[PDB]
């Protein structure tokens, strides 16, 4: 399938070259997979989600996304226009308040929630969790992400926006999850993207158009935007039967566009997420 005039990041993940504007993907489109978006919530009523998004948990007085960040990330996973996996099911877990902040204890509870809650959902092609969040190093946050992954969920986490080594941030520094850095439309490392040995993959993260609250759209930048590209890609590849939750990160790295990014420091992988879809 071909989506013309797609956001640059969607076009990038199906291309061997930057500078194109059509997204190419297998029509299965993540059907039968599920992606949990652990964030500020999701505006499930947005027409871009086509009824495929729902809130499953909040730790606050509402499950509504009063911020926009979680809606944007969910849109990159799975919205009809802005999403990688256009037929996946989206489940929102509101661990972040409407100012975008959350206590680590609530974030940990949300991760353990997903590990159990997947047993209450129908995801025959597999389960992914997208974590566009993080703070300073925490062994307990890392361990929660490790448990979620161990439980059979493909966990993708943002590397962080500190232009520094991700070793000092969590859950970015957890080895067993998929830590995602950000690139721009010219195949440069995004100027804010963290780096380091713990990164597994880069995805589009500068000037990413997606859904926003109030039934709107907007373009924002961050490793928070790169992470859902990878989460959606995992869901898409699992639906195709090309990988599994336990190995999706390594499969994405194995099949990535290699050596095409600039300003990647020595010791950080030079790998850009790629669906290898051949029409």
């Amino acid at each position: 399938a071909a989506q013309t005039n797609a956001p640059w990041g969607l076009a990038r993940i199906s291309s061997t070259s930057p500078g194109t504007s059509t997204y190419y993907y297998d029509e299965s489109a993540g059907q039968g997979s599920c992606v949990y978006v652990i964030d500020t919530g999701i505006e499930a009523s947005h027409p871009e989600f086509e009824g495929r998004a729902q809130m499953v948990k909040t730790y606050y007085y509402s499950s509504r996304d009063g911020n926009g960040h979680g809606t944007h990330c969910a849109g990159t996973v799975g919205s009809r226009t802005y999403g990688v996996a256009k037929k996946t099911q989206l489940f929102g877990v509101k661990v972040l308040d409407d100012n975008g902040s959350g206590q680590y204890s609530t974030i940990i509870a949300g991760m353990d929630f997903v590990a159990s809650d997947k047993n209450n959902r129908n995801c025959p092609k597999g389960v992914v969790a997208s974590l566009s969040l993080g703070g300073g190093y925490s062994s307990s946050v890392n361990s929660a992400a490790a448990r979620l992954q161990s439980s059979g969920v493909m966990v993708a986490v943002a590397a962080g926006n500190n232009n520094a080594d991700a070793r000092n941030y969590s859950p970015a520094s957890e080895p067993s999850v998929c830590t995602v850095g950000a690139s721009d439309r010219y195949d440069r490392r995004s100027s804010f993207s963290n780096y380091g040995s713990v990164l597994d993959i880069f995805g589009p993260g500068t000037d990413i158009l997606s859904t926003w609250i109030g039934g709107s759209t907007r373009s924002i930048s961050g490793t928070s935007m790169a992470t859902p590209h990878v989460a959606g890609l995992a869901a898409y590849l699992m639906t195709l039967g090309k990988t599994t939750a336990a190995s999706a990160c390594r499969y994405i790295a194995d099949t990535a566009n290699k050596g095409d990014l600039s300003n990647i420091p020595f010791g950080t992988v030079n790998l850009l997420a790629y669906n290898n879809y051949q029409a």
